[PDB]
C-alpha cells in the first residue's frame, strides 16, 4: 500500500487544470458564437453563466478531489447508490479522447505539412491534396466576388487538402460504407498515443513537466499571433466586428442556451479530470483561488484567442475582397480551412504554420492527456490491482483508444466522430454532472462540504456558494439538459443526411450510460443485507459512517437535511 | 483452493469427445474428398495417416491432460519455454469459434425455416427468398440437361434462399465494404450463444447432458437417413461411385495430403480440447482406449455420412437426370444448397428438414461448446482468479465470441468467415501441434512420457507408440506444414478475388500467433535469473525438478536424453 501521489510543486497542477480548461473550443468555437450572439452582447450572459458554471462547480470538484484524495469513480464513498455515476463519466471521458485523439493527428498530419517552401494548401495540382479536378482554382484570384459562403465552397485549396489530401472524404459515402482505415492517419495516430503513454506512464512526474511545456507554448503562440495581426490591413474590422455590442439580441432566448453550453464544455466542470488533479494536492491547498485562477484564465485564453482568430479573419476578407461574417465559421474545418489560407498569404508562411500547428498539437495533447489521466486515476483507485501497476495498464487504455480512434479515422470516419462528439459528450456528460450536482448537494448535502471544506482550508464557504451548489447548479444543469432533449435534430453534415440507424447508435451508447448509473444504484441496493429501510440507509450514508446505519442515526432521513441552507 | 472437478460419469467424456470429433467436415468434405480421390483408393493412405494422426497423438493429449489435470496452457509445467505454445491453441480455438458460431446461426436460421408448407427452397417468387430476377426459374422443371455445374449454377431457389435469403451477399462486393450486421442473424447468433453460455456456466455438470444429447441425436438423424436413402431410386449410383476402388490416383501426391488434412482437422489432435476433457477424468483412467474408441467412432461416423449424403446425391442426379460428378459437391454451400433440394423432392419435406437441420445445429452447438470450454479451462488454469469465478469468465467470453461473429456475420462475412478459417486454423494450429509435438517429444522426452503413463495405467506404451510420438508425428507435421506454406494461394471465392491486404491481414494473424509463442520464449528466457547455462535449464527442465537445475543435474543438455529410443 503505497501512499498516495503527489505533485512536485502547485504550479504543476494550476498548469495542468489550465490546460485542461484551454481548449480547441476556445479557438474554433468561442470566436464564433461571441460574434454571431450579438458579438458583446454575448459576453454580459456568458460571464453570469460562466460564473456560476465557473465558480462553485470547479471549486466543488477540487474540494470534493481534496477531501477525497482519490478518482472520480471512488469520490462517492459518502453516497455509494451515485459512485456507478462516477463510472460513467470515466467512459465519457474515454469516448471523448478517442475522436479528440483523432482531431490531434490531423494537427500532427499538417505538421508534417507544414515543412516546404510551396505548402500544398497554397496551389493545386496534386499537391499533396487530391484534385478532384471540379474546377480547383485558385481560390479568388481570377474574380472579385464570393457568391456563396467561403466556408461551404468546397474547391478550395485549403479544403481540397482538409477534405480530400488527409481525410480522403471522397473515397466514402457515409457510415454505412467507411471503409479501411488510412496508414498516414494510422502513423500519425501511433506517434501521438506513443507520446500520450510516455507522459503518462509515471505517475504525475513527467505528465507536470509535459503540461508545463503544452502551457507554456500555446499562450506564446497566441501572442505572436497576435502582434503580427494587429499589423495587418483589414484586421481592425474584424476585431471590431467582434467586439461589437448590439444588445438587441439577447432576449432571443439562443445567445444564453449557446453560452450556457460553451463554458460548461470548455471550463471542464462535472468532469474527472479535476477530481483526479486534485486527488494529488495538499489537504491545505487552496481549491477556491484554484478555481477562480482556472476560470480567468480560461476566460481571458479564449478572448485573447478571439481576438486573434477575428484579426486573422479581418485581414483575410480584406485580401478577399468580401465582408467578415463571410469568412466566419467555427470547427476543425474554420481552422484547417481559413488559417492555412492566411499563413500562405502572409510572409514566411512556413513559420506560421508550424506554429500554429505545434499549438494546436500541444493543446490537443494536454487535453487528451487530462481526460486519460483522469480514467486511469479513477479505475486505478476503483481496482486496486490496476494501482499497483500503472504502465500496463496505461498502455493497455492507450491500445483501447488507438484502436477506436483508427476505426474512428477512417475514409468516413468525420462522420462517427461527430456521431461520438455530439451524442455521447452531450448527453452522457450533462446526465453525469446533473446526478453528480445532486448527489453532493442533495444526497450528502451542502452544509457537510462546506464543514468539509473548513477542515480543509480555514475560512468557509460563504452562503453564495452553498446556495449555488445546492440550487442554482442543479437547476442550470436540469435547463441545459432539456435543452438538449428537446432540441435534439437528426445528425447532418455539411451536405450528408444521416440514416436513422447511426441516431440510434448514439442514443444507445446515450441510454447504455444513463443506465448503467441506474444499473449500478440496482446493484448496490440489491447487494445489500437488510430491509427497504436499511437498505436505503446503506445506500445513501457515508461508508465509514455505516456504523451508525444500525444505531437508527441517520440524518437524511429527516428533513432538516434536506433544507439545511 | 476448490479441488479440481470430475465428470459425473466416464460415458459423458466419452461422449464429449465423440461430439468434438465428429464435425461438418465429415458430412460435407470427408465425401467429397473421398470420392474425388479415387473413391476407396482414398481410404488406404488415409486410414493409414490416420492410424498415426489417429491413434499417438489423441492419446499423447489425453495422457498429457491426464498427468497434469490442467489446461492446455498451463500443461507445460514439463517444459515452460513452450508454455506460450498452449496460449496460441487457446487463442486459436478461439478464432475457430468465432466463424464457427456463424455456421451454426446459418443452421439456426434454415431451422426457423423449416416450419412451413411451401418451403422457400422449394419455388420463386420472394418467398422468404430474395429474387435477383435474373432469370430465377425452377431448378431443371423445363429443361432435361444442366450444361454448368450444379453447385456453380447461382440462379436455383435454394441458391437464392443461401446467399440472398439469409446471407444477402448482393447488397456487398467484398471486404473492402462488408456493411453492418443482420438483425435476423444477429438474433439467431444471440440464441446460439445464450445456449453455448447456459451449457458451460456450471462446470462439466450441464455440459455433459448437453454433449449426451447432441451425440444421442446426429447419429439417430443419420440412421434415418440412411435408411430412408437406401431406398430411393438412383441412390445405388451414387453409392457405388462413392465406394469405386480406382487405385491408379494414389500417386498424384494430392490423395495423401488432403487425407492427412481431412484427418487432422477432423480428429482434432494438437487442439486443447482434449487436454481440457482429459483435466477432468480420473487418473487411473485408460486413454488409450479412449482415444481408439473416439477414432473408430468419428472414422465410421465420416464413412456413415458419405453413404447417407452420396445415396442423397445419387438420388438426387436421378431426379435432375445428371451424372453424380455434377452435383458433387464440398462444404456448407454443398449442403445448404442440395440437401433443401432433395428434401422438397422428397415427401413431407418438413420432418426431413427439421431433423436435418437441428442435426447440424447439435454437430455445431458440440463444437462450439468444446471449443469454448477448452479456451475456459486453459484460461482459468492459468490464472486461478478466473478460476475461481467461471460464469464471469465464461458471460466475457461469450460476448466476445458475440461480438466479433456479429463482425463476421455481416453483408460480406462469407469473405472474413473463409479467411479467418483458413489461413487462422490452417497455420497457426499447424504450427502450434508442430511445436508441441517436438516439447512433448524431444525437449521433455519420449521415455519419461512413457513413464509417466506406466504411472497412470498399469501396462507401459509399446516402441511404436514411442516412435511415432518422437518420430513419425512430427515429422508429418512438419510435412504438412511445408505443404500448406508452399502450396498457399490468393484467397478466391467463387467468381471473387481478394485483394492484396486480406491474405496479408490472415499472414498477420498467423504471425502473430507465431511470434507470440517466440514472444513467450523471449520472454521466459529474460525473465530468469543467471547465465545462459541456467537460464536455458530453468527454460528446458519442468518445474518441480528445478531444484536438480542448481545440482548440475539437468537431463537435456545430455545425449542419452536425445536418443531415447
Ligand atoms: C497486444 C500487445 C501489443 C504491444 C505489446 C507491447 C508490450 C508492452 O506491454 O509494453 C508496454 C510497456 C513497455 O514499456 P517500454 O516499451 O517503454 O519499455 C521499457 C520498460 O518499460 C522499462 O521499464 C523502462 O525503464 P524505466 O521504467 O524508466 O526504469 C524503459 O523506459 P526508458 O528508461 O527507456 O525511458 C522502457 O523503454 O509496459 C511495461 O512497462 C512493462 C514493464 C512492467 C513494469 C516495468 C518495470 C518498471
Ligand atoms: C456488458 C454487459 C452486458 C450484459 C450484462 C449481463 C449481466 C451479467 O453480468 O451476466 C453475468 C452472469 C450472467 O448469468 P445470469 O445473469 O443468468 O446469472 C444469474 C445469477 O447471477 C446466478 O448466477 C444464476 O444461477 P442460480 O440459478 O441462481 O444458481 C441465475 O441463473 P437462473 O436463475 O436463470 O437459473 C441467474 O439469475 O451473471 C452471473 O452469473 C454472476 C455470477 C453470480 C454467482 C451466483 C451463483 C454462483
Ligand atoms: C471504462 C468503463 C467504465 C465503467 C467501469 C465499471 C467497472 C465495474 O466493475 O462496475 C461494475 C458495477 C458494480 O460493480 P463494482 O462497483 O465495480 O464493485 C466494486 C468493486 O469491487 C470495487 O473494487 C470496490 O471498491 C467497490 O466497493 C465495489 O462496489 O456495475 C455497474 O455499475 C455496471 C458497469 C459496467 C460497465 C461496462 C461498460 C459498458
Ligand atoms: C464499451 C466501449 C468502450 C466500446 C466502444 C464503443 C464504440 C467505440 C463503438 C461501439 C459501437 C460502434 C459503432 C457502431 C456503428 C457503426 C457502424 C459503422 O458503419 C460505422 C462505425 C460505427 C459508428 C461504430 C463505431 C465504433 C462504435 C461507436
Ligand atoms: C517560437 C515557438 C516555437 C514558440 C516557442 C514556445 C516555447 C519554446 C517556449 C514558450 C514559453 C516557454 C516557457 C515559458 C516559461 C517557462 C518557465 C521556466 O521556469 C521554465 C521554462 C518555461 C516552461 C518556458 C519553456 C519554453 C517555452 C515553452
Ligand atoms: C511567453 C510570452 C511571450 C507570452 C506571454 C504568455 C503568458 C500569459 C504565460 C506564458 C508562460 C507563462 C509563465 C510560465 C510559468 C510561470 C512560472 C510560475 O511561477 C507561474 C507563472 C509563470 C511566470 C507563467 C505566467 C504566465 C505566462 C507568462
Ligand atoms: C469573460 C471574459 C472577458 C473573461 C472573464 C473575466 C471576468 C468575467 C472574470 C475574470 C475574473 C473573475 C472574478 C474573479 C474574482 C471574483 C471574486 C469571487 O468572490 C466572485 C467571482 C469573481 C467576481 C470573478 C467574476 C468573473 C471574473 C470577473
Ligand atoms: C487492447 C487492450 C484491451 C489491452 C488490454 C489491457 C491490459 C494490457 C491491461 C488492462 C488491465 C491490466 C491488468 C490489471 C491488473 C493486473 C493484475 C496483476 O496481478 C497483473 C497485471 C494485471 C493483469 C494488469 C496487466 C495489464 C492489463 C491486463
Ligand atoms: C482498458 C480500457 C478499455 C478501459 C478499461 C476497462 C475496464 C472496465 C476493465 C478492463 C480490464 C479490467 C480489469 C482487469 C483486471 C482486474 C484484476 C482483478 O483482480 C480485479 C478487476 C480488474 C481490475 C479489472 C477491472 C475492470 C477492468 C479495468
Ligand atoms: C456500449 C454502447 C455502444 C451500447 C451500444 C448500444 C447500441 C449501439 C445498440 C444496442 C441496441 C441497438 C438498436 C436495436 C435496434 C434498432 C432498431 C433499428 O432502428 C436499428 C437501430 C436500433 C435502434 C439499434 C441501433 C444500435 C443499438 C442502439
Ligand atoms: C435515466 C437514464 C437511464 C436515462 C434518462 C435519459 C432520457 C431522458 C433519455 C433516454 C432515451 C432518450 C431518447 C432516445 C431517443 C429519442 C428520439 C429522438 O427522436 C428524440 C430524443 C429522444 C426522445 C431521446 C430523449 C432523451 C431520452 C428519453
Ligand atoms: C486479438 C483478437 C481477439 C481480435 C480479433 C481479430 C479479428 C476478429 C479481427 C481483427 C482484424 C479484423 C479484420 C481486419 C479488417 C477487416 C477488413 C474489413 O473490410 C472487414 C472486416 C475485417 C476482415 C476485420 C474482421 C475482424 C478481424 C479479423
Ligand atoms: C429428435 C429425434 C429425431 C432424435 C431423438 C433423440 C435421441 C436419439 C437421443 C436424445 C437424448 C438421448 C438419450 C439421453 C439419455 C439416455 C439415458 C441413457 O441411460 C441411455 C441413452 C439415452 C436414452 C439417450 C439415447 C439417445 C437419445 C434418446
Ligand atoms: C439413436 C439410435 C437408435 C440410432 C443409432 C445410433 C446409435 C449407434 C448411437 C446413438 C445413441 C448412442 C448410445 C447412447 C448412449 C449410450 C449409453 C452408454 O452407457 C453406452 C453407449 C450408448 C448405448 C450409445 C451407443 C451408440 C448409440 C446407441
Ligand atoms: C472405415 C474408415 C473410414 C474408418 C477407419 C477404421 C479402421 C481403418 C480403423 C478403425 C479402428 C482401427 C483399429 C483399432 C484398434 C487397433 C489396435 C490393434 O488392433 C491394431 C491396429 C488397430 C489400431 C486400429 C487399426 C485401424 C482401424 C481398424
Ligand atoms: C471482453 C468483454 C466483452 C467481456 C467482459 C469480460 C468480463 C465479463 C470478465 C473478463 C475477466 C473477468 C474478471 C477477472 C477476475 C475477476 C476478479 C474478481 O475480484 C471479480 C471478478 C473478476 C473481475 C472477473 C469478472 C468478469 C471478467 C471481468
Ligand atoms: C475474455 C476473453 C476474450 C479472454 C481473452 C482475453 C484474456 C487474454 C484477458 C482478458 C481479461 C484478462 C483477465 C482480467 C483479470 C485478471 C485478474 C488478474 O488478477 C490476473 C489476470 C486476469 C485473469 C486477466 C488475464 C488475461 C485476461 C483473461
Ligand atoms: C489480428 C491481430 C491478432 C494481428 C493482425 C495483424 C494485422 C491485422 C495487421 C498488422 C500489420 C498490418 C500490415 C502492415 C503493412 C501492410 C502494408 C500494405 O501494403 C498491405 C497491408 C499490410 C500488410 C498490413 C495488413 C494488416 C496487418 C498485417
Ligand atoms: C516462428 C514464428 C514466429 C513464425 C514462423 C515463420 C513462418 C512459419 C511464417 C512467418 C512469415 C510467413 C509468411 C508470410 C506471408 C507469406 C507470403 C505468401 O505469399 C506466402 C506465404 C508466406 C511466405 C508466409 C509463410 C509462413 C511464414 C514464413
Ligand atoms: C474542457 N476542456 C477539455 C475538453 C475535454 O477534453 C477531453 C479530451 C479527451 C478525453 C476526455 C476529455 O474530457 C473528459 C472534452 C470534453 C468533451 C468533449 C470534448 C472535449
Ligand atoms: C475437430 N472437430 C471439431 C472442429 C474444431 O472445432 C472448434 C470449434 C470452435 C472452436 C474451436 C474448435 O476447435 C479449436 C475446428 C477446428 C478448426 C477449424 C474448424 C473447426
Ligand atoms: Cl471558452
Ligand atoms: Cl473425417
Ligand atoms: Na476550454
Ligand atoms: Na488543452
Ligand atoms: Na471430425
Ligand atoms: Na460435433
Amino acid at each position: 500500500a503505497q501512499p498516495r501521489e503527489t505533485w512536485g510543486k502547485k504550479i504543476d497542477f494550476l498548469l495542468s487544470v489550465v490546460g485542461f480548461a484551454v481548449d480547441l473550443a476556445n479557438v474554433w468555437r468561442f470566436p464564433y458564437l461571441c460574434y454571431k450572439n450579438g458579438g458583446g452582447a454575448f459576453l454580459i450572459p456568458y460571464t453570469l453563466f460562466l460564473i456560476i458554471a465557473g465558480m462553485p462547480l470547479f471549486y466543488m470538484e477540487l474540494a470534493l478531489g481534496q477531501y477525497n484524495r482519490e478518482g472520480a469513480a471512488t469520490v462517492w464513498k459518502i453516497c455509494p447508490f451515485f459512485k456507478g455515476v462516477g463510472y460513467a463519466v470515466i467512459l465519457i471521458a474515454l469516448y471523448v479522447g478517442f475522436y479528440y485523439n483523432v482531431i490531434i493527428a490531423w494537427s500532427l498530419y499538417y505538421l508534417f505539412s507544414s515543412f516546404t517552401l510551396n505548402l500544398p494548401w497554397t496551389d493545386c495540382g496534386h499537391t499533396w491534396n487530391s484534385p478532384n479536378c471540379t474546377d480547383p482554382k485558385l481560390l479568388n484570384g481570377s474574380v472579385l466576388g464570393n457568391h456563396t459562403k467561403y466556408s461551404k465552397y468546397k474547391f478550395t485549396p485549403a479544403a481540397e487538402f482538409y477534405e480530400r489530401g488527409v481525410l480522403h472524404l471522397h473515397e466514402s459515402s457515409g457510415i454505412h460504407d467507411i471503409g479501411l482505415p488510412q496508414w498516414q492517419l494510422l502513423l500519425c495516430l501511433m506517434v501521438v498515443v506513443i507520446v500520450l503513454y510516455f507522459s503518462l506512464w509515471k505517475g504525475v512526474k513527467t505528465s507536470g513537466k509535459v503540461v508545463w511545456i503544452t502551457a507554456t507554448l500555446p499562450y506564446f503562440v497566441l501572442f505572436v499571433l497576435l502582434v503580427h495581426g494587429v499589423t495587418l490591413p483589414g484586421a481592425s474590422n474584424g476585431i471590431n466586428a467582434y467586439l461589437h455590442i448590439d444588445f438587441y439580441r439577447l432576449k432571443e432566448a439562443t445567445v444564453w442556451i449557446d453560452a450556457a453550453t460553451q463554458i460548461f464544455f470548455s471550463l471542464g466542470a462535472g468532469f474527472g479530470v479535476l477530481i483526479a488533479f486534485a486527488s494529488y494536492n495538499k489537504f491545505d491547498n487552496n481549491c477556491y483561488r484554484d478555481a477562480l485562477l482556472t476560470s480567468s484564465i480560461n476566460c481571458i485564453t479564449s478572448f485573447v484567442s478571439g481576438f486573434a482568430i477575428f484579426s486573422i479573419l479581418g485581414y483575410m476578407a480584406h485580401e478577399h475582397k468580401v465582408n467578415i461574417e463571410d469568412v466566419a465559421t467555427e470547427g476543425a474545418g474554420l481552422v484547417f480551412i481559413l488559417y492555412p489560407e492566411a499563413i500562405s498569404t502572409l510572409s514566411g508562411s512556413t513559420f506560421w504554420a508550424v506554429v500554429f500547428f505545434v499549438m494546436l498539437l500541444a493543446l490537443g495533447l494536454d487535453s487528451s492527456m487530462g481526460g486519460m489521466e483522469a480514467v486511469i486515476t479513477g479505475l486505478a483507485d476503483d481496482f486496486q490491482v490496476l494501482k499497483r501497476h500503472r504502465k500496463l495498464f496505461t498502455f493497455g487504455v492507450t491500445f483501447s483508444t488507438f484502436l477506436l480512434a483508427l476505426f474512428c479515422i477512417t475514409k468516413g470516419g468525420i462522420y462517427v466522430l461527430t456521431l461520438l462528439d455530439t451524442f455521447a459528450a452531450g448527453t452522457s456528460i450533462l446526465f453525469a454532472v446533473l446526478m453528480e450536482a445532486i448527489g453532493v448537494s442533495w444526497f450528502y448535502g451542502v452544509d457537510r462540504f462546506s464543514n468539509d471544506i473548513q477542515q480543509m482550508m480555514g475560512f468557509r464557504p460563504g452562503l453564495y456558494w452553498r446556495l449555488c451548489w445546492k440550487f442554482v447548479s442543479p437547476a442550470f444543469l436540469l435547463f441545459v439538459v432539456v435543452v438538449s432533449i428537446i432540441n435534439f435534430k437528426p445528425l447532418t453534415y455539411d451536405d450528408y443526411i444521416f440514416p436513422p440507424w447511426a441516431n440510434w447508435v448514439g442514443w444507445g451508447i446515450a441510454l447504455s450510460s444513463m443506465v448503467l448509473v441506474p444499473i449500478y444504484v440496482i446493484y448496490k441496493f440489491l447487494s445489500t443485507q437488510g430491509s427497504l429501510w436499511e437498505r436505503l440507509a446503506y445506500g445513501i450514508t457515508p461508508e465509514n459512517e455505516h456504523h451508525l446505519v444500525a444505531q437508527r442515526d441517520i440524518r437524511q432521513f429527516q428533513l432538516q437535511h434536506w433544507l439545511a441552507i
